[PDB]
């Protein structure tokens, strides 16, 4: 089997990316964030506090034939960007793309952040990553990649998010129309439950390429591209009038700049980044001051290949016994 389904920017600066997702008999149709850096798939439901429900489409059980309480079963999340949620949890079918799977973990929100509550966009999250790393308690479920894999064609999905554009995740095969040359397959460490790798290096701009080893994940569920505040340096460097400001968050730039391309190595292979990619706009509406799309890692723990890295590239994720990465230019 397979799946194809269409991944759409939530809005005009890409922040995040939305799939529609077949959930319950009848469907319900939710508009869900596919995230390759968590375990969950969790909606909101009819049993979210109605105070913080705001404008989403929400999962209703007691509409479902085939939906049936997970007995005991609970879920607490929080995220990197501070935000949480958390409920329990129902069996139902979920289907992606034409991809069915029965018995499905559907972890319903009881309580969500006021950050999930202020994006009336999305209706929840899809978890992508490990199945280690699912919240479930007592007993830990497994996503829905790992539930459809035996399934599939191949035992694969694919990330191709667009620019300012919609884009595809696939499952169980690999688009060989969706990219330009080759794909470059690279390891992948489970240890921390993780689609966790290690590029070889990075240039700015024009400049030379710095082989240099740098371990991240491929995260689809981040926006932006968090990298070693040494790399980060030299980046923006480059653009005049470019600081780091701790008002703001991180690094602005002028409004009126030409940003510079960034390129991350794949092994031999090198993914480019355009420039344009890495304006996230405003850090206020009217302001002249934009906030970039390239920020250090530091205290964060962990280097992140957000959307603004895997948007220039077609990303295939490998679940095979030994998983990989792919990485191809489009």
């Amino acid at each position: 089997s397979t799946g194809s389904a269409t991944t759409t920017p939530i809005d005009s600066l890409d922040d995040a990316y939305i799939t529609p997702v077949q959930i319950g008999t009848p469907a319900q149709t939710l508009n869900l964030d596919f995230d390759t850096g968590s375990s969950d798939l969790w909606v909101f439901s009819s049993e979210t506090t109605a105070s913080e429900v705001d404008g989403q489409t929400i999962y209703t059980p007691s509409k479902s034939t085939t939906a049936k309480l997970l007995s005991g079963a609970t879920w607490s999340i929080s995220y990197g960007d501070g935000s949480s949620s958390s409920g329990d949890v129902y069996t139902d079918t979920v289907s992606v793309g034409g991809l069915t799977v029965t018995g499905q973990a559907v972890e319903s929100a009881k309580k969500v952040s006021s950050s999930f509550t202020e994006d009336s966009t999305i209706d929840g999250l899809l978890g992508l990553a490990f199945s280690t790393l699912n919240t479930v308690s007592p007993t830990q479920q497994k996503t829905f990649f790992d539930n459809a894999k035996a399934s599939l064609d191949s035992p694969v999905f694919t990330a191709d998010l667009g620019y300012h554009a919609p884009g595809t995740y696939n499952f169980g095969f690999i688009d060989t129309t969706a990219y330009t040359g080759s794909i470059t397959y690279t390891a992948v460490s489970t240890k921390q439950g993780f689609w966790e790798w290690t590029s070889t290096g990075y240039a700015v701009g024009s400049g030379t390429f710095k082989s240099t080893s740098i371990d991240g994940i491929a995260d689809t569920g981040t926006t932006l591209l968090y990298l070693p505040a040494t790399v980060v340096s030299a980046y923006w460097a480059q653009v005049s009038g470019a600081k780091s400001s701790s008002s703001v968050g991180g690094y602005v730039f002028p409004c009126s700049a030409t940003l510079p391309s960034f390129t991350f190595g794949v092994g031999s292979a090198r993914i480019v980044i355009p420039g344009d990619y890495i304006d996230f706009g405003p850090i206020s509406t009217g302001s002249s001051s934009c906030f970039g799309g390239i920020q250090s890692s530091a205290g964060i723990g962990i280097n992140i290949f957000g959307d603004v890295a895997l948007k220039a590239a077609f990303v295939v994720f490998n679940g095979a016994t030994t998983p990989t990465l792919g990485f191809a230019s489009k």
